[PDB]
Order: structure tokens, then sequence, then C-alpha cells
């Protein structure tokens, strides 16, 4: 993005810090290169001179204008990426009610009821409670009013900026490079979620390399969906992205939100409004007010399913604009936001892509970064996506989803104090496709303290969520 204004202002918003994950038994065992985020400006991991406040926003470095070619290519893209999606997903995306949007559908996943309101309803000391009750699913006369606003498009707000309290590297806590979630109004996201859920939801059912995204799979049992379909291609690529969702040109999203959701696909005409406010943004963080044009904003519900949607786009895009004759079966793909599979027989040079990429304002680099540049010859097992390996399970024949053992360590090292059991069971479940004997080590420091699955519990779990017929069959 472009930050086109900076003002001042008396209202303060605080971005409350300190780290609530603390370290664990394993992390005097695995000694990780990973620590907490840096929340604040007077941290001592940081370097001399880094101040927090500017390395946030200094990813802000431009509103990549393209080109009328360009953009007349990006729309047809766009169109031709939509005219798959929805000939796919369908055309049921009518407004879900207050209800719906509230309390969720199959699909959709219900609103958080006590996360951070937004602005200016954090300033007013109010939690979301107050304004929406989340048991009945209905909203108060001050939500009430503001989606009356939002049905004639005048609503306006602002981004409240939030410190996303992680687990990070060193080399970016000493660099000050922690990640933010931009917090909306959440009338904003319950609006939203009412104009696209439907949309949404119907997407997370159909995950896959037809549409290309990933958004509402489950690793362990779509491994083997994805990986059966990749194996079949001579050439396979994973790229990288420096800052995707903020180099998000204001023509790209525009064209996108105009050509995806139409009033002809079965969308309210307010679909495309209430996702255009999101160009055009006034962020809030301590006593500024950072005005960015471009860009989308860091974690707003449909942040992942917007950005697996440009990533789409952008791979026809940059594909068209360098060979001749391209279509969306020339090539296959699968994207989760920012990161992204894509595979073809076809020897596609995806370093000569680098230029085609850097029109939208994007910098594509292979994410198997020991190589100079892009090469062909690569398969689906050299890959990452995720932050998992497609691996052969050689007792089923099943692909399973191998994170690193250094990410396991990291992950193992820092829990939210009393929620280590409940952590270990969900990690347990990752961890499990390491093997036996990398489990048996992963979990040492916590036996004794903690209850810990079982390798074969869990291996057996996963055996039949892949494929019942498989668990069945073995029984004879």
């Amino acid at each position: 993005g472009l930050i086109v204004d900076t003002r001042d202002v008396e209202e303060r918003v605080h971005v409350m810090r300190k780290t609530k994950l603390a370290p664990t038994v394993a992390h005097g065992v695995f000694n990780p290169e990973f620590g907490p985020a840096a929340l604040s400006n007077k941290d001592p991991r940081l370097n001399e001179g880094v101040v927090l406040d500017e390395v946030i926003f200094s990813k802000h470095k431009g509103d990549t204008k393209m080109s009328a070619e360009d953009k007349a290519l990006f729309r047809r893209c766009a169109a031709d990426y939509a005219s798959r999606l929805h000939s796919v997903l369908g055309t049921a995306n009518a407004p879900l009610s207050i209800y719906e949007a509230i309390k969720g559908v199959d699909g959709l996943d219900a609103m958080e009821p006590d996360t951070a309101p937004g602005l200016p309803w954090a300033l007013q000391g109010k939690r979301r409670g107050a304004l929406i009750d989340f048991e009945n699913g209905t909203v108060g006369p001050e939500v009430e009013a503001a989606l009356k606003l939002m049905e004639k498009r005048e609503y306006k707000f602002a981004c409240q900026t939030f410190l996303k309290d992680e687990i990070r590297p060193m080399e970016k806590i000493r660099a000050g490079k922690t990640r933010i979630v931009d917090v909306l109004p959440v009338e904003h996201i319950l609006y939203t979620r009412m104009m696209i859920g439907r949309f949404c939801a119907q997407m997370h059912s159909n995950n896959g390399p037809q549409i290309g995204s990933a958004v509402g799979c489950n690793p362990d049992v779509d491994w083997q969906r994805f990986g059966t379909h990749f194996a079949q291609y001579r050439n396979v690529w994973d790229v990288d992205y420096s800052a995707f969702d903020a180099n998000h040109c204001s023509d790209a999203m525009n064209i996108m939100f105009e050509e995806v959701f139409r009033t002809e696909f079965g969308f309210h005409p307010n679909a495309e409004w209430i996702l255009k406010t999101l160009v055009n943004t006034e962020h809030a963080y301590e006593n500024k007010r950072i005005t960015v044009e471009g860009g989308m904003p860091s974690g707003c519900s449909a942040t992942s399913i917007i950005n697996t949607i440009l990533n789409n786009i952008y791979v026809l895009y940059a594909l068209r604009r360098h060979y001749e004759g391209v279509e969306l079966d020339t090539y296959t793909m699968i994207s989760y936001g920012d990161d992204i599979v894509v595979a073809s027989d076809y020897d596609l040079d995806f370093e000569a892509l680098k230029p085609h990429f850097k029109s939208l304002g994007q910098t594509i680099t292979p994410a198997d970064k020991s190589d100079k540049g892009f090469v062909l010859g690569h398969s689906i097992t050299d890959v990452t996506f995720l932050k998992r390996h497609f691996h052969m399970d050689y007792g089923t024949g099943f692909y399973k989803p191998v994170m690193a053992s250094k990410t396991l360590e990291a992950i193992l090292s820092f829990a939210r104090r009393g929620t280590i059991q409940e952590k270990l069971i969900s990690v347990a479940g990752l961890a499990v496709h390491s093997g036996p004997d990398e489990y048996r080590r992963l979990f040492e420091p916590f036996q004794g303290l903690f209850e810990i699955p079982s390798y074969r519990s869990l291996y057996l779990r996963w055996v039949n969520a892949v494929c019942g017929d498989a668990a069945a069959a073995l029984e004879h």
C-alpha cells in the first residue's frame, strides 16, 4: 500500500502490550531459534535504533498503478477465474440473515463472542457482548443502526492496529518485525459475513485444485487428495511473496471485487461495496491515524479467501502476460492466502515471470531459496505448503503432512498460561506424521507432567480419517 496521510489526534488508541506466551519444559531441551514477538518499544531483545512503530508500517512502500492494457488483462483473468469458481460453487450467494451471520452455517464458523470489538467501541470500554447477543444471535441499537448506514453506503470506520502475540524467529524479534492484525469494527465483520458468508462457506466445502483454494481444508485427510493430484505433473513450484497482503494494489483489488462478487452471480449489490471499503483504509495506532491506499487489511475474517482468490488471478495474469494461449487448464494450483503450489506439464519459466508479477506490485521468489532462481523438474515431494511437506506413508500408501522438526520444537517450546494440556493434544496431531521415533523425542520433556497421546492411537485415528475403507478393509 501507499501511505497518503499521517495525522495526530487526541484520542489515544492503546495497543496494550505484554506477551501471554511463556516458555514450557521443552524450551530448555530444544533451545529453539525462536521467541515471543516484540510487543513493546522498550523490549530489550530489540536492536539499537529499531523503533517498533515504524517497522510495522515500513511494508507499505507503494500502490502499483497498473497499465490500461494490464488492467484489461487482469479483468479477463479475474472473470475467467470467477467463471471457474462460480461454476463449481454455484450461484447461491444470497445474503445471510443477522442470526446466520453471527451463529454461522455449515462451512462457516460462528463469530467469536469475546475478541476485540474494534473502534470506536474499544475507546468507550465496551466488549462485543454489550453490542451483540451471541447466544440469541441478535444485535443491539448501536450495531443495528450501523448496518442501516452500510445499506445506504454511508458507513465510515478506522481499523484498530493490533500487535500479533505469537512465536517468531529471533532475527524478526531483534529486527522488530512484529506482524499485525487490522481489527475492523465488529459490525463491519458482521455485514461482510452477511454479504459474502454464503460464498465463503461454499468455498470451504469445495476446497481443492479445481477452484485453487485450500481454505477450509483438513491437512490430515486432504493431503492424499492434493498429493496424488500434483504428483501427476512434470513440473511443480512453490512460490514465496514479500508482504503479499500489503502489496495488493488498489487496481487489482477493485477489479477482483468487481468481477468475482457480481449481482449476476447471486450476490447483493453491497457485496462489492463492503469489500471495496478495504482498499482505502484509516489505521489507528497509539496517537497516529495512518491513511493507506491499497493493500488488504491483515486479519479481517475473509482475508484468507480474498488473498487466495487474488493469488489464483495473479498466476493466470502472469502466464498470459508472458506466454500466449494460456488458459486455466494450461496449469494447476492450490493456494492458502500467500501460500501457493503451482504445477504444469509445460516447462514454464517462473524466473521470467518476476517482471510480470512486479506489474502487480508483487515480488516472487522460490520457497526452496537454496537455488539462485526457479528451476524445472521439481516434484510435489520437494515443496512446502501450510508449513507441511508431502511424504508417503509406507504403511497405508497415502500422502501425509509432515512439518519440520524445528517448527514442532518451536511450537512446543512456548504456550499461553494454562493451555499446555490442550496444546499438546493439538500438536500431537501435527507431530504424528514425523514417525514413531521423532514423535517420542518431541514429547519426551512433557512425559510425566501431561497426558501425551500414543503414536499408535493417533495413527489409527488418521488412517480412518483419510479413508474409512482403508481402515475397515484392514480388519480381515
